């Protein structure tokens, strides 16, 4: 096995509790909505190699957390979270990944950029804007939904090919 260390960003309600509930889930629990940042594990066939995914859930920048710094020291990639139907949300963006450089003291942070809430019509924020601004990063940019599941293995394993391409 190849274990990845994954960290889920941004800002609060955007839903990186859902992605990473829908990812990791195994269904003995038919609900689950966690109120606090935690890790979670995921065992993953990623073309044709067995991935251990440590995923940490964090919490936004609007919550104190104690160690938010060593996760971004430990965090290997990162997802970068906002919700298509909310556009401060989408202008945080660069909050995080201005704290992921500052911490990890690098320009070069393997990650991806992530439109949540794609199942919604009411959009503010259109995808050639989110588009552009992870062209402006050098980053992938992938929709998703936690509600439909759409785009979910997607992003993550996305995220995990730009870790090995690095
Ligand atoms: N329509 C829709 N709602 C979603 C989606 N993902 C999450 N939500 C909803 O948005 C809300 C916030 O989700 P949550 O997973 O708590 O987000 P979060 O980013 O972890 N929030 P927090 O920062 O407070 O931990 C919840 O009501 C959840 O059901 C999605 O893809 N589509
Ligand atoms: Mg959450």
């Amino acid at each position: 096995m190849t274990e990845y260390k994954l960290v889920v960003v941004g800002a609060v309600g955007v839903g990186k509790s859902a992605l990473t509930i829908q990812l990791i889930q195994n269904h003995f629990v038919d609900e689950y909505d966690p109120t606090i940042e935690d890790s979670y594990r995921k065992q993953v066939v990623i073309d044709g190699e067995t991935c251990l995914l440590d995923i940490l859930d964090t919490a936004g920048q609007e919550e104190y957390s104690a160690m938010r710094d060593q996760y971004m020291r430990t965090g290997e990639g990162f997802l970068c979270v906002f919700a298509i139907n909310n556009t401060k949300s989408f202008e945080d963006i660069h909050q995080y990944r201005e704290q992921i450089k500052r911490v990890k003291d690098s320009d070069d942070v393997p990650m991806v950029l992530v439109g949540n809430k794609c199942d919604l019509a009411a959009r503010t924020v259109e995808s050639r804007q989110a588009q552009d601004l992870a062209r402006s990063y050098g980053i992938p940019y992938i929709e998703t939904s936690a509600k439909t599941r759409q785009g979910v293995e997607d992003a993550f394993y996305t995220l995990v090919r730009e870790i090995r391409q690095h």
